[PDB]
């Protein structure tokens, strides 16, 4: 923050190290003391610690404490069961937080593995692995940068920093120390430790090592980013403690109306019984409150969402990211390499006979002036593309020979029409080049170069010839349009051409006057074709979108009016006025500043961070380095396939295809699945409650238990299942898309699902009281056997039912939900599995089970069904 203001020689004082270099034993010492320029991996969770965290969870407790009092009553089967379902539920949340963990190692390769470092006077290719602040170390093209450090002699340097402006451009270095502060990618005067040199030689003084480094920074933050919870996983958590407590308050409330039944009733009544039927019935209530099969519903129903938006080249590393996309409020974004292609193109371009809107594709119906423009932009070029579309040099010439591709008009057919005799190349302060190739019988010298530049060296231009030497009002257009262009932060090359000479003796300088322009082209790099349309969906959608990039402020706010992200001359936020701005200012301008510009890594953590402080689901999508810290702190990161590798492991989502609407279809895909997650809980929750309600009723008669430990498994783990996975299954609502946010805090039952989770509960609970009365008018076996079949029956058929909570199961479509009637099947299969002869012992069904008690209970079943329909329909009609 201060090295980069002070000279060169400041630098080196303070670090007291001369330019000739240091000696080894001063080189050890420092490496001693604060040494190894190593980004130090992050040992990370164990697997065991991973473990005991997933026993933290209320359910996993009481599940938990049922097992271990099963164990204790010797219901040894039910209990392994139990213990089983727990390691499944352990093993999946570990599998999810291992993916999620994933984004780990900080890509250290980044980190250049040699150093040419001139070190006691002479030059070594020291690794960079043993660098300390203080080592010089010299710069070439093609040397990844091994660490931190403010130049001092540079020769036209120039270093490719596209992990902290995010963008593969060589930025120009120089060695003079800057005055004033600047952002982190405007440190014209200091090297960043994993940036490519792209052109020039270098050699500047080691300031920064290990975490001290940009990418030492870069790599802290995503060590320390933050393991944002999914609302899924909040809601879940916060369900699940609510659940927890009325458990306790369950079974507290049980052992209570045991010892009244003791106390207020006789001694006959022994209390080893009396505690041993409290027992029985509190693990009972445990195992039928917990769904023991949710966690795996939910994997399951978030697997099928990812593989969904895998089917669009999307792939979702985590399994609850395509949820926290559903219920994203933010959508921040990279500019470079993820609105626009990382690809600088022509957009516009200018001659003085005017400007057809779009250039034309066919070079036949080409004008003369077009015609001479694209010439004297191809046979000036310095870059080429070959095989595969292989990017030669600087972006500024593929822009060029890429623009004049696209327009049908191949230009190596046109360098081998005119061969190459001779060219300058960068001259720094003169951005004229200046090629004097011959060309057809003419023999003309073509140049290219800065606006400025271009039109202060010559004074002809191309109207419709040679034009007479006026410059007022070609002038004047000339001027208006250029200020147009950069207005418009199109970045804007002139071309002409002189032929006085036509000799092409020597290759120097030569007369710069009279190059009689004909024309200039605009070049940005330009929204995706699909990020327009994924903007306009996502405003539709109740989704802001934020830009936060690493270039400059002009073509941030350019690219946001172009995509409709800013108002009329909205003005955007600097990477500068964000350090300079606390917390709390930020906070209350954060709403209202939509684009963010020249920002560090750390900046996009500190915009991700600020807004996700806001209760909003904030959906980090990037493509570079300085991306990966806020796509790791987002609670979703989208990366794209292009981008580099950390952005892809830092991000839970990776567009293989590049294809920015597949982050608005993420959105609704997981908009579509929280809503048949929501489904499916709200089922098995209301299948949980009938069960808790049936059997707290046969509590307070005094009545056998309704449903066994191993009733109550079976019914949460293969009958409750397999139709909480087709509720998983469902179709996406139609207005899934205009619907805004949810709300981080709404609750897993909100908006009418806790009303119908209620009712379905109620309805199953006295369908089973009833069914349990009417075989405790014949047995208590019979009793159990028939409130058994009527819950299970009951839950099988609420599929049905739970389909929506406000349209009825008939007129939503019976079999529309196909893997609704599969799964409604395939219970009854394992029902009628349970009531066979041989497993009727198991699940405590006696022998005496007839068709008749069989036809009361299902009858019983399906009018609590019906009820049900007929309490959802009352619903929806009377009160909302
Ligand atoms: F590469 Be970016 F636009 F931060
Ligand atoms: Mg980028």
């Amino acid at each position: 923050a201060e090295i980069y203001r002070k000279s060169a020689a400041e630098t080196f004082t303070q670090l007291e190290a001369t330019e000739k270099g240091l000696t080894t034993s001063e080189v050890t010492k420092r490496q001693e003391k604060y040494g190894f320029n190593e980004l130090k991996n992050k040992k990370k969770d164990p697997l065991w610690k991973l473990f005991l965290e997933t026993f933290k969870d209320p359910m996993v407790i009481v599940l938990v404490i049922a097992a271990l009092v099963q164990l204790v009553l010797g219901e040894v089967v039910e209990s392994l069961i139990i213990f089983l379902v727990l390691i499944v539920n352990s093993i999946i949340s570990v599998v999810q937080t291992r993916k999620a963990e994933s984004s780990l190692d900080a890509l250290r390769e980044m980190s250049a593995p040699v150093a040419k470092v001139i070190r006691d006077g002479s030059k070594q290719s020291i690794h960079a692995r043993e660098l300390v602040p203080g080592d010089v170390v010299i710069l070439d093209a093609g040397d990844f940068v091994p660490a931190d450090g403010r130049l001092f002699e540079s020769g036209s340097l120039k270093i490719d920093e596209g992990m902290l402006t995010g963008e593969s451009e060589a930025v120009e270095k120089y060695i003079d120390t800057i005055p004033d502060e600047v952002g982190l990618g405007d440190r014209v005067n200091m090297v960043f430790s994993g940036s490519l040199v792209v052109y020039g030689r270098g050699m500047f003084v080691v300031t920064g090592t290990a975490s001290e480094t940009e990418i030492g920074k870069i790599a802290g933050l995503l060590e320390t980013a933050e393991a944002k919870q999914t609302p899924l996983q909040r809601k879940l958590e916060s369900f699940s403690k609510k659940l927890g407590l009325g458990i306790l308050a369950l079974c507290v409330l049980i052992f209570a109306v045991e010892a009244g039944r003791v106390l207020l009733g006789d001694n006959s009544a022994d209390m080893a019984t009396a505690i041993l039927n409290a027992f029985m019935f509190a693990v009972a209530v445990a195992v039928a409150a917990i769904p023991e099969a949710l966690s795996s519903i939910v994997t399951i129903v978030l697997a099928v969402g990812t593989n969904k938006m895998a089917k669009q080249h999307a792939i979702i590393r985590k399994l609850p990211a395509v949820e926290t996309l559903g219920s994203t409020s933010v959508i921040c974004t990279d500019k470079t390499g993820t609105l626009t292609q990382n690809k600088m193109t022509v957009v516009d371009y200018y001659l003085p006979d005017g400007t057809k809107e779009n250039f034309p594709e066919s070079p036949e119906n080409w004008s003369e002036g077009e015609r001479r423009l694209i010439h004297i932009a191809v046979l000036c070029n310095d870059s080429n593309i070959n095989s595969e579309g292989k990017e030669l040099g600087d972006p500024t010439e593929v822009a060029l020979i890429a623009f004049s591709n696209k327009n049908n008009q191949d230009y190596n057919e046109i360098r081998e029409k005119f061969i190459r005799e001779g060219e300058i190349p960068f001259d720094s302060d003169r951005k004229l080049m200046s090629t004097l190739h011959t060309f057809n019988e003419n023999k003309a010298m073509l140049t290219k170069g800065g606006p400025d530049v271009m039109f202060a060296r010559c004074s002809y231009v191309f109207l419709d010839g040679e034009e007479k030497p006026m410059t007022e009002e070609i002038l004047a257009k000339l001027k208006e349009t250029n200020e147009e262009f950069s207005n418009q932060a199109l970045r804007v090359l002139a071309y002409g051409y002189k032929r006085m000479p036509a000799d092409t003796t020597e290759l120097k300088l030569e007369d710069e006057q009279d190059i009689v322009l004909v024309g200039l082209t605009a070049m940005i790099d330009p929204p995706r074709e699909a990020v327009y349309a994924s903007i306009e969906e996502s405003k539709k959608a109740g989704i802001r979108t934020v830009m936060i990039t690493g270039d400059h402020k002009t073509t941030a706010q350019a690219i946001g009016r172009d995509i409709g992200l800013m108002d009329a001359d909205d003005i955007a936020l600097t990477g500068q006025e964000l350090d300079a701005m606390p917390e709390e200012e930020l906070d209350k301008k954060l709403e209202h500043i939509a684009v963010y510009a020249r920002v560090s890594p750390e900046n996009k953590i500190r915009i991700v961070k600020a807004w996700q402080k806001k209760g909003k689901i904030t959906a980090m999508t990037g493509d570079g380095v300085n991306d990966a810290p806020a796509l790791k702190q987002a609670d979703i990161g989208v990366a794209m396939g292009s981008g580099t590798d950390v952005a892809k492991d830092s991000a839970a989502m990776i567009l293989t295809d590049d294809n920015f609407v597949s982050i608005v279809d993420a959105v609704g895909v997981g908009r579509t699945v929280f809503d048949n997650i929501k489904k499916s809980i709200a089922y098995l929750f209301a299948g949980n409650l009938g069960a808790i309600i049936a059997i707290l009723f046969a509590l307070v008669l005094d009545w056998i238990n309704p449903f066994t430990a191993l009733q109550l498994l079976f019914i949460n783990l293969v009958n409750d299942s397999l139709p909480a996975i087709a509720l998983g299954m469902e179709k996406a609502e139609p207005d899934v898309m205009k619907r805004k946010p949810r709300d981080i805090n709404e609750g897993i039952f909100a908006g009418g699902t806790m009303r119908a989770v209620i009712s379905r509960g109620v309805l199953i609970g006295i369908a089973v009281i009833i069914s349990q009365y009417i075989g405790m008018q014949i047995s208590p076996e019979m009793s159990v056997a028939m409130a058994f079949t009527t819950l299970i029956l009951a839950r099988t058929l609420q599929t049905f039912a739970a389909r929506s909570n406000v349209q009825t199961a008939f007129g939503a479509g019976f079999f529309s939900n196909k893997y609704v009637i599969g799964a409604v099947l395939l219970c009854f299969v394992l029902y009628g599995i349970t009531v066979l002869p041989g497993a009727r012992e198991i699940f405590s069904i006696p022998a005496s089970f007839g068709l008749h008690e069989w036809s009361i209970a299902a009858g019983l079943a399906l009018a609590a069904v019906v009820m049900m329909e007929i309490i959802k329909v009352v619903q929806n009609k009377f009160f909302k």
